[PDB]
């Protein structure tokens, strides 16, 4: 995708970042094409739909309900929690807080999720055991954020992700119900407009996940593909940048012009 390269390389320069980008076959897994594929990124909230990837594997073994309700309180809520902060009374059910979690990238529905599974290092070996050796999860929202040269926590690398992606969307390893859910969670994504979704041409498809974080980090994870139909997965992550969120946002938007344009 020479074209679109050009592009990715053009967004480290108006950034003054790293870019890391891949895109990937859905129906085969092969990388069509790709951009620091094994360099680290933060995740972001991006890890969002990989929790609820374990949450929904312990719903497929019985040890999960869906319609579990939990509860919590105010000393629960962490910063960005715009559903959650609504239910401390009723409280929400694993459904509802996956929703928040992954269409509002709610934080304390992360938290609370996260706690269900044994927290980040289950996550991490979950994601081990279906063979993502890279992607790590290490802290809960809320933790302290010493600043660590190079922080290898709470990252991935594109094509860990992209491929791990796959696997909870296509692979086995989920039932088809809960294959199902995870990318009905992603299409109905409600946070992520201003990127891959301002470059989508009526009709097309797209199941996504945004991130946000400090030091310039800018990310997003898709499925989609035209038709009404994805066909692709594709992944995006910057980090460094000095830019305001705009111009991070337009360079990812600009990248999925390319790849929609270079289809």
């Amino acid at each position: 995708h020479p074209e679109t390269l050009v592009k990715v390389k053009d967004a480290e320069d108006q950034l003054g970042a790293r870019v890391g980008y891949i895109e990937l076959d859905l129906n085969s897994g092969k990388i069509l094409e790709s951009f620091r594929p094994e360099e680290r990124f933060p995740m972001m909230g991006t890890f969002k739909v990989l929790l609820c990837g374990a949450v929904l594997s312990r719903v497929d073994a019985g040890q999960e309900q869906l319609g579990r309700r939990i509860h919590y309180s105010q000393n629960d809520l962490v910063e960005y929690s715009p559903v959650t902060e609504k239910h401390l009374t009723d409280g929400m059910t694993v459904r509802e807080l996956c929703s928040a979690a992954i269409t509002m990238s709610d934080n304390t529905a992360a938290n609370l999720l996260l706690t269900t599974i044994g927290g980040p290092k289950e996550l991490t070996a979950f994601l081990h055991n279906m063979g993502d050796h890279v992607t790590r999860l290490d802290r809960y929202y809320g933790e302290l954020n010493e600043a660590i040269p190079n922080d290898e926590r709470d990252t991935t690398m594109p094509a860990a992700m992209a491929t791990t992606l796959r696997k909870l969307l296509t692979g086995e390893l989920l039932t088809l119900a809960s294959r199902q859910q995870l990318i009905d969670w992603m299409e109905a994504d409600k946070v992520a407009g201003p990127l891959l979704r301002s470059a989508l041409p009526a009709g097309w498809f797209i199941a996504d996940k945004s991130g946000a974080g400090e030091r310039g980090s800018r990310g997003i994870i898709a499925a989609l593909g035209p038709d009404g139909k994805p066909s692709r997965i594709v992944v995006i992550y910057t980090t460094g940048s000095q830019a305001t969120m705009d111009e991070r946002n337009r360079q990812i938007a600009e990248i999925g012009a390319s790849l929609i344009k270079h289809w």
